[PDB]
């Protein structure tokens, strides 16, 4: 294990080791919608404009659905052909649990119910829509549930080195987007007719900063 006591360490290191001289290749379709290499600067405080690459193309929802799914063919040059369905539209859940850090009472009996009214009002103050599961909301319980609904708008996927000079889909990331999962995607509050589709590199800054800043794009608390 190794980890700096300088927070930005990690970031610098992974924009040092970055090479984006491959990914000028990075030419092809997406769901036969021809790919553009794009390069793009991002802004650290402190750190300046740090570059980053990608190959993208908007790829229309007519003709590429499969039910509920849009379906990305990806064929870019030197990456391993790949797939990548993702819902049009996902039904957003965010529980409460009652956790110790929120019980109110003696420890092994305590509940969180002032905590999960506040969690409750603050769904309604934010257009959502609750469902409660548990009143008492004693220790360890679900109590309920905020719930959005969003649309796909911008999907990002991530390619990584194979051992030999090419790539292949990723496995740690699935998507560019802290916090990395397959649900980590650009979001939307109504329908959309088309979905912008970014495919990085592993090691690119933009998913380096994501990383290191917890999706907060800056340094800092």
């Amino acid at each position: 294990m190794g980890s700096s006591d300088d927070p930005r360490d990690n970031f610098k290191k992974a924009v040092s080791a970055f090479d984006p001289k491959p990914l000028e290749s990075w030419t092809g379709t997406f769901s036969d919608v021809k790919a553009t290499v794009r390069r793009q600067s991002l802004s650290v405080a402190g750190l300046g404009s740090i570059p980053s690459v990608y190959t993208e193309a908007t790829v229309p929802v007519s003709g590429n659905t499969d039910g509920s799914q849009l379906v990305v063919k990806v064929n870019i040059n030197t990456v391993a052909p790949f797939t990548r369905r993702s819902p049009l539209h996902a039904t957003r859940e965010r529980w409460f649990s009652c956790s110790s850090s929120q019980c109110s009472g003696y420890s092994r009996k305590c509940d969180c119910q002032e905590k999960h009214e506040q969690f409750r009002n603050k769904c309604y103050s934010q257009g959502g829509q609750y469902s409660t599961q548990s009143s008492k909301c004693r220790l360890g319980e679900k109590c309920g549930y905020c719930k959005q609904e969003v649309y796909l708008s911008k999907l990002y996927l991530v390619a990584a080195s194979d051992g030999k000079g090419e790539y292949r889909e990723s496995t740690q990331y699935q998507s560019a987007l802290y916090s990395f999962g397959h649900l980590s995607q650009g979001y939307e509050a109504v329908p959309q007719d088309k979905v912008q589709v970014q495919l990085y590199s592993e090691g690119d800054p933009f998913i380096a900063l994501e990383r290191e800043t917890m999706g907060e794009g800056e340094f800092g608390v």
